[PDB]
């Protein structure tokens, strides 16, 4: 198949998982991956940029994802697990807001081992 179509049906899966991870919820009905949505304000968390050298947040994950960015799950993958790795970095494994994105990380490989099928299929008409 031709590559833009495979990066497409990709793009989809993509969507469908990362709308997952923002949308999910505990029992309790509260977000838990709100903190992770958009980047603090640059001008009042000064300390947060020195902190993180690459800081990525949700929103922008999705917003790629959409042009077909990521070319390939191993790229998706990487920004999707640097977002939960700067957020343990910053806020620590063991906070509120780690206690969390370590939950995120579980419902996230279970998302991404069940898209495993579909994804080889794609990737496997090259």
């Amino acid at each position: 198949s031709m590559e833009v179509a495979r990066a497409a049906r990709l793009a989809q899966i993509f969507k469908e998982i990362c709308d997952g991870i923002i949308s999910y919820k505990d029992s309790s009905r509260q977000a838990l991956a709100a903190p992770l949505l958009n980047l603090p304000p640059k001008k009042k968390n000064a300390d947060y940029y020195e902190k993180i050298s690459d800081p990525l947040d949700l929103i922008t994950i999705e917003k790629q994802i959409l042009t077909g960015y990521y070319k390939t799950v191993e790229a998706f993958d990487a920004d999707m697990l640097k977002v939960f790795r700067n957020a343990e970095k910053y806020y620590g494994r063991k906070s509120p807001v780690g206690r969390d994105v370590c939950r995120l990380r579980k419902a996230y490989y279970n998302a991404r081992h069940e898209a495993s099928a579909q994804i080889d299929e794609i990737v496997g008409e090259t």
